[PDB]
């Protein structure tokens, strides 16, 4: 408990930065798709995804770590 | 002290990459009025604005736990 | 152990989220030099680049105290 707690919302904080993140490369995304970009640009995205990737498994160890 | 400050800069760490967000969210604003949007994207706002505001209630959590 | 290696995955997870953040913000620097920007946004980046240096350094921190 307490530092324990402190944790908490710790994770919380970033799981909800998460969603501002995939909120925000969503809206990146659309602004690349009016201007007229047919390619030449589909491994910014392999990168992206390979860290939302990397993230959200790393969040996952906190969930579950956070049971003991 | 130790474990505690080692949550000390971790939510500094947060609360500044929340600023580098809404520095983020407000470049993408300018570059969908620029283009001429006149609406049909206000309910993303309304999402960034509910996760900003969940973010920084769970920073004030923090904050005040972090005393004690 | 335990509640140190909690906060492991926890600077983990934010150092990941600087990279997603980093290709954030240059996903959208290129959306703006396409538009045609010679300028009148540089103290824009005068703000990202001081808060980017800042959260580099609180990394640094937690990287030298989580040894000890």
């Amino acid at each position: 408990s307490g530092i324990v707690q402190q944790q908490n919302n710790l994770l919380r904080a970033i799981e909800a930065q998460q969603h501002l993140l995939q909120l925000t490369v969503w809206g990146i995304k659309q602004l690349q798709a009016r201007s007229g970009g047919r390619g030449g640009w589909m491994e910014w995205d392999r990168e992206i995804n390979n860290y939302t990737s990397l993230i959200h498994s790393l969040i996952e160890e906190s969930q579950n770590q956070q049971e003991k």
